[PDB]
């Protein structure tokens, strides 16, 4: 059973590249997959449904690796260890950006995308919080703004302009210099005396 | 003429707060109205178009307070400068929250809606480099990223931050804490060494 939706799941990741879900069929998918519509449908009640898992499966990699990253000893510099940590949303997202597009979308008109997303958002925002509460703790950091409405516009920021930058929106920095501007946006907002 | 689409506009502003545009039918803008369908369908050939017109309207609305802003001599403070800047935004989108909310959603499926957004976004995001420019050539900011690109990122995070917090987003910032939040990022990212 494993194998088939394993099947359907890459299948449409490969359709999402060329164009938006609304334009993939269940038959497209079934095809794909080399099985019938009423066997799709076993797996799956709906190519949405489809899409769910795919951004369930993204998302889960990209915590997986942050989850490892925060186990590690922290840093070398403090600017470096934040272009470590940034890098890990910039190369898992990266990597599936047609996933990551349809789930964006997605976000407006699904209640489960949006929780998905939401429940991610929440948990590494109140990580960068608690890692801003540390270095101000520690002398590091100044104590400006509250660090959990700090740690929330710079993790939306991220949001924002990653998946900009995938998509080649206009406008939206360069895929090549995205981390270095992302970087530079925390360390002052961060360290910055104000 | 101008005042029946004034009505259906009226109409579609009121309606959106209280539901999706999906969920809005051409009757339900009609009646409002006071015009029938086929009357609602001369002035407006669909209610995606009704949405675009109101977007436009609330989009030329800040824009043309960000014109008299630039136009005034700048600032007091370069805090308060960026403050008065960017509240703007704040009050003007603040003020049309379904509307806001409706456009974010279509820029997905609308190309003239994310043509509209793309513009707008352009010109202010070239305006504020232009800005942080003549800060660094009279020495009131530091060389560090190319401005063009501070300014994509800065003008994204503003964007999804604010509409968030309009939204009640999980996560967000609250909507009372949301101007000290970004003009902190703002200065900080702008006039801080790195």
């Amino acid at each position: 059973g494993d194998d088939r939706e394993l099947a359907i799941l890459a299948t449409a990741e490969n359709l999402l590249e060329d164009r938006p879900l609304a334009d993939i069929s269940v038959d497209d998918l079934a095809k794909g997959a080399g099985i019938s519509r009423p066997t799709f449908y076993f797996y799956f009640p709906s190519k949405e449904a489809v899409l769910l898992t795919l951004l369930d499966r993204v998302v889960n990699q990209a915590d997986m690796a942050l989850q490892t990253l925060a186990e590690n000893p922290a840093d070398t510099d403090r600017e470096n260890m934040w272009r470590t940590w940034i890098n890990v949303f910039f190369e898992t997202f990266g990597s599936h950006k047609a996933v990551t597009r349809a789930g964006q979308a997605a976000r407006a008109t699904s209640v489960e995308v949006a929780e998905l997303w939401s429940t991610f958002m929440q948990k590494w925002i109140a990580y960068t919080a608690a890692v801003i509460d540390a270095e101000r703790d520690r002398g590091a950091a100044p104590r400006t703004l509250p660090a959990h409405e700090l740690a929330t516009a710079l993790n939306l920021m991220n949001e924002r302009t990653l998946f900009a930058s995938f998509a080649g929106e206009q406008p939206s920095v360069p895929e090549a210099r995205v981390l270095d501007t992302l970087v530079h946006i925390w360390v002052t907002s961060i360290y910055g005396e104000n």
